[PDB]
């Protein structure tokens, strides 16, 4: 239980709140209010409006990554402290923290501050998208390919 | 690495796919097609149509719980195998598995089989909701209370 480790886990939960708040802010502005902000300038809203799929894909990848990285770190601490019971301890604690602070609280906050959050989140998420969006798109393309191979989606 | 442990982790990832597929099936039917199925009978669609918030809340809680429980178990195996590097190993592996099998593949599948999946998922999710929906609602009520206390949502 190094002090840095607790600060990394706090950092990861803050990133999870950042991603879930951004998702809600973006989608609640879309499409009509995002376009109006986009035709005025500047500048994140035109970026957001023109490629909302890049942003929501990046958030999906990013939100899962930080939630999984925080759970893994928390499980390392709990099982070193408690042994095999630490898996249940970390599951209970992290489900509360991720649900409360990484999901419910930031989404609730975002509906009331959607414009400010989208404005501030757009460029950091655009930067992450240079890696995350190709990754998510690869996954989705391969997944659809697999579903069609198996006959579970219409052939093409 | 007991055989049962790998089967529990597979089971958890299947539950994650069940929850994410159900979410997509439900929301893509809502509202117009869900009502049409609901006025015909029987019987899950009327249940779904009348209380969609109970179902989406239960899925939120359930999806996070199984993703966190699978990550915790996977991290137990990885760090017992590899030490502290196991945290990164489990984060990388579980992000791929949860994104690919627990999220992207089941959601893609659900848009093409939304009626069958909603029909089959409604009663199991209703059963879980007896515990999960009170839990999620408590969280959301307390979260909004906290945001208003802090001045981050309009006072009431
Ligand atoms: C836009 C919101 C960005 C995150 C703000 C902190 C909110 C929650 C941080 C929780 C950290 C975990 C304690
Ligand atoms: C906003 C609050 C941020 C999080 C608050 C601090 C972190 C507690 C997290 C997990 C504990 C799980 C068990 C960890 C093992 C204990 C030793
Ligand atoms: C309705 C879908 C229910 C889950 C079907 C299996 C799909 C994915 C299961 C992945 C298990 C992890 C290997
Ligand atoms: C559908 C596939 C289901 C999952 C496939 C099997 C589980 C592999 C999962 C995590 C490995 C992470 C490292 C675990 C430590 C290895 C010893
Ligand atoms: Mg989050
Ligand atoms: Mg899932
Ligand atoms: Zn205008
Ligand atoms: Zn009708």
């Amino acid at each position: 239980e190094n002090p840095w480790l607790w600060a990394v886990l706090v950092l990861l939960l803050a990133l999870s709140a950042f991603f879930s708040a951004s998702e809600t802010a973006i989608t609640t502005l879309y499409p009509w209010k995002l376009k109006e902000l986009a035709e005025s300038k500047n500048g994140p809203f035109r970026l957001l409006a023109e490629d909302i799929t890049r942003f929501l894909t990046t958030i999906l990848v990013g939100n899962n990554l930080v939630n999984i990285a925080a759970t893994a770190l928390a499980t390392e601490l709990a099982t070193q402290a408690f042994g095999s019971a630490g898996v249940g301890v970390a599951t209970g604690a992290m489900t509360f923290l991720i649900l409360f602070f990484g999901e419910i609280t930031p989404k609730s906050l975002a509906v009331h501050h959607a414009e400010a959050i989208a404005r501030l989140a757009a460029w950091p998420i655009y930067g992450l998208s240079v890696l995350f969006y190709p990754v998510g798109r690869f996954f989705s393309l391969v997944s659809g390919g697999l579903l069609r191979l198996l006959g579970l989606e219409p052939r093409l």
